[PDB]
């Protein structure tokens, strides 16, 4: 076989070593007729992987275990089914890697939200032996073909990883919301992160009116060069809302803390019959109150979103190339030092914008 | 002489009295050029009336409140700018008197969601000099002509008293989400009474699959014929969730309150992206709770629908006249007794569906 009976990659098994991933080798995933094999090349810091590897939301299904779903690499092997990927195309791999493939949502482009589905990282794949999956710090990735995505040729490695993510997470919600063609319509974007700093520019490429929105105006000059036509500090103006009565047409929540959050304020801003979407929250399962008042005098609603659909992320990557939509990201050399320094300044939020695992060549046999 | 200078109703002024309404003298509001002046003829008993006079969401805005707002009554007087009435034509008033009349969604058919708005009663009216307004358990009413609505001379007026707030408020979320060719979409209600009893009748009217939803299996039957196509009790079919896995493709909560209502099981049942719109209104300190995990498996919405437009009212009309849609009514005798009964009565949820009150001329003349 052209594919080793095992892979390299930095991984924890104690929660408490969160931030200090050590190189280890473990077994591959059973390749069946839907799957498509990766030689990885890049793989950029999702956020996610802190939430995973501390434990924080779940705690670890599996010992050894490989965050990074921001995968971008290049195709060693395909399974006997597979027709979209031959070897040596240059794919992705997103936060997800195993569907259904037989339920109502993969046929009708939602295979992102199956419940019998597999993440790509710290997920029993009931398909492949009950495998937990492993993510993309690693020297290859597995994954079904629908969770595999072309990269074109004139979009680089190291600024595709992060779309494979942070990209279509905000991505998906607006062109849901919005429509790909947002002109004449108000958007709105809390947090200027990762996710943050990526939604500005594909909120501007579609036309949208873009307000970028955080505590401080520490990132005021950045948003503005990101895409965004105004800014609002929400902790130096206080009673901002005042001057955006009925005006947003959508709102985007991008990971911003929904713990010092006022829904409040941004729901009246809001038009009639609009939505308040969070992206990038943690999985956690404690209940929080709802009340009808709250959307009562607007119409609105709130809601989350996870991912996206293979369709949005083509029209992504088409849309991306098109307006030339690429995010700022820090190349870090993959390596035990290296990993642990993105890992600490990522937790603290202290990057423009993504950091992206590079040079995957000198690491790994 | 046209006009008196006080009007006559069953009105409350202490919160713990919520149910023994006494009969008062109080001085009516001003009539300004836009407003209709009814005699009320009808009046329908909503279940908003006791939230308002139990102070279940906010303290009483006034002394000796008359509460009520699905008024048919005939025009007795009208401004000097009013066009669309004339002395002595039988109309409607919902829950909804008057607005900004200078907004956007006032010329965008969303008067009712006006930041100025002012309710039926319990509302303070920024442009009569914060007169808290009036309901219409009472001799007359005032309202601006926009939330005057026209009869016909085909509907009784007892019968088309719910309409005026319990229809609209099911008509306009209905319409909004699932459009008048609702051909295959799946609907469901819960909450069987005022707005359900008839939410159930619209949406068969749309042509959509619904599914009414009743804490027990009590009005069983009785939501059969009225146009619901399935029938779950919560009480009892504690798992009735898992088989309506990826089902509904709009749920609509007509729900006073939040015993056996559990949103995280509702929201398991809807598709992707779809939403659960709440137009019951709990008391303030009633809230649901649902957690983050349940919002992210299916990227469904919570939100809330306040009323409905004018011109949806006349949309609503329109096909009442054509699918029969007509509510089932008590009519009862106004009274300080009478009312106390019917207060007493739809408080315990024994009305089938909703409380009409007539004869306001023995009462009042
Ligand atoms: N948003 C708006 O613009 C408007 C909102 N409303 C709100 O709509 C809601 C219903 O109005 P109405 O239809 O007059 O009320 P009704 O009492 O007429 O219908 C109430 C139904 O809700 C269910 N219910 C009763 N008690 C409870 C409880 N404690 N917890 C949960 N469910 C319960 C029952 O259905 P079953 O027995 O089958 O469960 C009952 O039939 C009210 O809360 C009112 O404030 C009213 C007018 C307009
Ligand atoms: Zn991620
Ligand atoms: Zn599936
Ligand atoms: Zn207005």
């Amino acid at each position: 076989k052209a594919v080793p009976d095992k892979f390299q990659g930095f991984a924890v098994s104690d929660p408490k070593n969160w931030n200090r991933p050590k190189l280890a080798s473990y077994e591959r995933k059973q390749i069946n007729p839907h799957d498509v094999v990766l030689k990885n090349e890049v793989c950029g810091l999702c956020y996610s992987d802190i939430h995973t590897l501390s434990a924080g939301w779940q705690p670890l299904q599996r010992d050894n275990l490989v965050v990074g779903h921001e995968i971008i690499g290049e195709v060693i092997a395909v399974g006997d089914e597979v027709t979209e990927f031959k070897v040596g195309d240059r794919v992705g791999i997103g936060a997800a890697s195993s569907s259904c493939r037989s339920c109502q949502r993969c046929d009708s482009d939602n295979e992102q939200y199956c419940k019998q589905g597999a993440a790509t990282y710290n997920s029993k794949d009931v398909r492949s032996n009950n495998y937990v999956t492993q993510g993309g710090y690693s020297s290859h990735s597995i994954a079904d073909e629908k969770f595999v995505f072309a990269i074109p040729e004139d979009l680089p490695s190291s600024y595709g990883a992060p779309l494979m993510c942070a990209g279509i997470t905000v991505f998906s919600p607006l062109i849901r919301n919005l429509g790909l063609d947002a002109r004449g319509k108000n958007v709105g974007i809390i947090g200027i992160g990762g996710l943050g700093h990526l939604a500005l520019q594909f909120a501007n490429a579609m036309g949208a009116n873009v307000t970028a929105f955080s505590r401080s105006s520490s990132k005021k000059e950045q948003a503005m060069k990101l895409g965004a036509h105004d800014f609002v500090a929400t902790g130096e103006d206080k009673t901002w809302y005042k001057n955006y009565d009925d005006h947003f047409d959508f709102i985007l929540n991008c990971a911003s803390g929904i713990d010092g959050l006022n829904l409040s304020e941004y729901l009246s801003t809001l038009k009639v019959d609009k939505k308040f979407v969070s992206v990038g929250l943690p999985p956690s399962e404690d209940k929080f109150e709802v009340s009808p008042f709250t959307f009562l005098q607007q119409g609105a609603s709130f809601g989350s979103s996870l991912l996206g659909s293979k369709t949005e992320v083509k029209e992504m990557l088409n849309l991306a190339a098109k307006h030339n939509v690429r995010p700022m990201i820090e190349e870090v050399p993959i390596s035990e030092e290296n990993c642990a320094k993105a890992l600490d300044r990522c937790h603290a939020g202290d990057v423009r914008y993504r950091f992206v695992f590079t040079d995957f060549d000198k690491a790994f046999k």
